[PDB]
């Protein structure tokens, strides 16, 4: 199973660095990946990290990205979003780039098989991650059912491509289910809070995704406060 397969284990969290907060060594030799604790496409690389047994190795700062020390942009990363990850003498961000780059060039257990026509689906999914989020986060003044649906339809249908496991890419789970995950949790909660919307009514394989996903131990670990996250997006899209 995926959970047999996951090394992470149990961590502590240090608080988020505010405004005033020193800056850690830069180029110091040490694996570093900038990030904020509720940041969904930090999320990505943080589930990443844990499952391929990678959190001695690669030390989390997290910021208060309302509050940022002014070193992140001006010292760090220009681009000024997290992630970014700090690495053989460069600041790499873009989340999907980043989770690639774990899983090419770090130890720990796979999260990409073999198989060429499962390699060439986790691509085709990868293009469609901007479009899904495209497409649901500008569904909120609508009807959902219209807005939304085609949205989560896609993943539903998208899920009946493999028929030897629950994830996208079938019996593994892999860096697909992980670019997914952060945003169908926010978007699961959000919908169903404040429209009661049940994104798992009519999608019966998304709905076993979902529960599967959430036996992961790496992912476990990450998940966001659900009230805080229903206030911010209420005060965010409302
Ligand atoms: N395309 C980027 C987006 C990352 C991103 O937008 N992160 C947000 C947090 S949700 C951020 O750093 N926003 C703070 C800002 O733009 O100042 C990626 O996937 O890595
Ligand atoms: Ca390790
Ligand atoms: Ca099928
Ligand atoms: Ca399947």
């Amino acid at each position: 199973t995926a959970s047999a397969l996951d090394k992470s284990v149990p961590e502590k969290l240090a608080p988020p660095l505010d405004a005033t907060a020193e800056q850690p060594p830069l180029f110091d030799g040490t694996t570093k990946l900038y990030t904020c604790y509720t940041c969904p496409f930090a999320q990505r690389v943080w589930i990443t990290r844990n499952f391929k047994g990678l959190q001695d190795e690669i030390k989390l700062v997290p910021l208060i990205l309302q509050n940022r020390p002014a070193w992140y942009p001006e010292k760090v990363y220009p681009p000024n979003k997290v992630p970014s990850l700090e690495h053989n003498g460069k600041i790499t961000g873009e989340s999907l780039d980043l989770i690639k780059y774990l899983e090419s060039n770090f130890e720990g257990p796979s999260l990409l098989p073999k198989d060429p026509a499962k390699k060439e689906f986790a691509e085709e999914l990868f293009s469609y991650t901007d479009k899904f989020n495209g497409t649901v986060y500008t569904a909120f003044k609508g009807d959902l059912a219209k807005e939304a649906g085609p949205a989560f339809d896609h993943l539903e249908n998208a899920l009946h491509k493999f028929d030897d496991g629950p994830f996208f890419l079938g019996k593994e789970f892999s860096l697909v289910d992980i670019a997914y995950i952060p945003f169908v949790e926010r978007l699961n909660i959000f919908l169903l809070e404040v429209f009661k919307y049940d994104i798992t009514a009519g999608r019966q394989k998304l709905a076993a995704w979902i529960e599967e996903v959430n036996k992961i131990e790496a992912y476990k670990q990450t998940k966001t406060d659900p009230k805080e996250l229903v206030e911010f997006y209420k005060k965010r899209f409302l």
